[PDB]
């Protein structure tokens, strides 16, 4: 089990559509890297100037839309691919 | 539905201007992507150093004037594009 | 309308002078496009770390020596261009 | 009338030295933009963070030794060039 | 013995796995080098710029998954290498 | 006279080194600019986000060793070069 | 003597490792410069933004690890080498 620190989030990516809104196979680079996840760890908080820890807004298990950047990170758990991210490298939340 | 997080914003672009003032059609890059899209979602607000969350001064189905760059990010939801950008790189608001 | 948001600021530039001091005729680069234009819109204010929004400086109506740069963007409203510009690009306020 | 906002000064930058020390007159390149200047106007004071505006050290008609660079800008009022430069870039005040 | 100051941790590096999941050995580039390391010192403690000094959440022992970049250095301590970071260049802890 | 802005020194640069320790004569590049240079004026001092002045650990009339850099700027005052540089740039005082 | 302002410390580098572990002789580049020196000076503190100033945590004639870099400046003192560096440029300090 993998938990981070402060502002930092294990997000598990979520596998490129294959085929289309039509029904059409897309292959390649034209079935680019899903840039939504859903989120396996949430750190403990952002931390602010004051000393007090900030609770992160992303709750576990929630898919979120984030951004691929040199914040993001690879790391290899079980066999597994995961991204760590700051919580200002997620974009948004998604729901239903 | 996709709603951002603190300061981020959904906006959906608006159609690029097919037609000028004067009656002539503008096509190509001539026709540039429009700068001002009406605001889809709004998040929680900003969050100071302090630790308070300030709502945002945006509402969500007001038309904006905002900036392409680094901080917009384009994202498909239910075979549609939107633009997820901070609230800074919101220049304005479109009223009347 | 447009009114702009937090720190920013809609200015008219104005027409850049088409004849010199003494009354050459001035053109190409020569009529250079001018730093100074009238202010049509000022935002709420500058937002503070502390959470309070204090206002600008500047006032509708009042010409303004200002910077061009990133900070500058030229929009159009009714045919007409405007630039939007933070209100640390203005450099001074033109009176009388 | 010009004046500035914030922490910005207008200056009249002095002629550069057409002779030197001894006597001997210098031309081109060599007669070298003075960095000095009378202070024209003076603005409000800086802006600090808590809300509260501190007045700049200079004062009206000091000549001040300031720096060029990105900070200060040639404008131009009644025919004449006035550089508006932010209180940082001036390095000192010239007395007696 | 070593000990850090402020937010730096001292870490020995996992050694790089020669083998995969399947039993098949890697050599070379491929056996890159594990981000993941058992943490051997923790320096007293992030400085905030009130003047107080915080506890890293980073415990002696615990492996942790980090980023190597410019702010990681390596020194060499009893004729071993250690990596000198930033608790910031922290990414994870690993736990059980 | 000159004195300086807030958190500046005006220093005057010590003779370049001609002869070494061993009477050997040193000539050229090899004598490069000494770092080492008598504090000519101190500031008011260096101002804080709150709004207070705090007096500069630098005295008038000690030697202060500086860091060339775009920091410090060459002025002439009285055919004399004189170094306005930060007090940050001051690396370290000459006591006995 | 040489006593450095705020957060500044004057360490003497100590000699490059002339020989291995195993007795074998390095010459050249691979005998490096040594990233730990003795601490020669420690300045008066840290200086914060509300205007206390913090002692260094580093003690005068403690070895410290530490990193070469534009930080770090050479100067010469009775015919000897010291090294002038922020205590942010000290690594991590040596004991026993």
């Amino acid at each position: 089990n993998i938990r981070p620190l402060h502002d930092r989030v294990i997000v598990k990516r979520k596998e490129v559509e294959t085929k289309s809104a039509g029904g059409i196979v897309l292959t390649g680079s034209a079935a680019a890297k899903s840039t939504r996840g859903e989120v396996l760890a949430v750190g403990n908080g952002r931390i602010l100037e004051n000393g007090e820890v900030k609770p992160l807004d992303v709750k576990v298990g929630d898919i979120v839309i984030f951004n691929d950047g040199y914040g993001v990170k690879s790391e290899k758990i079980d066999n597994e691919e995961v991204l760590i991210m700051s919580e200002s490298d997620i974009l948004a939340i998604v729901e239903a």
